[PDB]
RNA sequence: AUGGAGAGUUUGAUCCUGGCUCAGGAUGAACGCUGGCGGCGUGCCUAAUACAUGCAAGUCGAGCGAACGGACGAGAAGCUU
């Protein structure tokens, strides 16, 4: 289940020597609980399509990240552009405590054992990037062990 | 490594950069208005300004002179026994 969550409405107006436009675009993020996570846009103006257009468009790409199950498994970061965020793993009773972009990718992911430094910008954009383009950037320990060419056990 | 999200803010409309502002805690707090009872702490932060009065360091006859009062036998009676 595609799991959709909503940033914002918008309304965009070009001033011409005519009339500006009422465009009503949108941004979501579409995880999944998996490790199998999404985000999208458009340039729309139906409400439905902000959600439609964009849940196609998170269909476009779907990254994978690894998840050791319980957590996230490492202390991580993101990156993009302006914009930063933060993750350190944590215990599982505590009550996720993030934010607007930072907890979007971090909740349609079903792992809820996590922090939150958002550093770097407050354009919603690039920091859903930054928490999208750090956690595509995450790896496993058995398949590194593979490309490394040591066994899974043999990392502790 | 038990924590680390914030809210806005330069346009006709964006990204950056920037300070600024509030959301949250506390105070020997104090003030406006309010005010049940206990169980609890804290109590001139200013003038190390000036002070009436009370008033706050004494000690021991088992040191020994004194001297006083003075119980203490305490006469004859001062005969008002």
């Amino acid at each position: 289940e595609f799991e959709e969550r909503v940033v914002t409405i918008n309304r965009v107006a070009k001033v011409v020597k005519g009339g500006r436009r009422f465009r009503f675009t949108a941004l979501v993020v579409v995880g999944d609980k998996n490790g199998r996570v999404g985000f999208g846009t458009g340039k729309a103006q139906e409400v439905p399509e902000a959600i439609k257009k964009a849940v196609e468009a998170a269909k476009k790409d779907l990254v994978v990240v690894p998840r050791v199950e319980g957590t996230t498994p490492h202390t991580i970061t993101g990156r993009y552009g302006s914009g930063s965020v933060f993750m350190k793993p944590a215990a599982p009773g505590t009550g996720v405590i993030a934010g607007g972009p930072v907890r979007a990718v971090l909740e349609l992911a079903g792992i809820t054992d996590i922090l939150s430094k958002s550093l770097g910008s407050n354009t919603p954009i690039n920091m859903v990037r930054a928490t999208i383009d750090g956690l595509q950037n995450l790896k496993n320990a058995e398949d590194v062990a593979k490309l490394r060419g040591k066994t899974v056990e043999e990392l502790y």
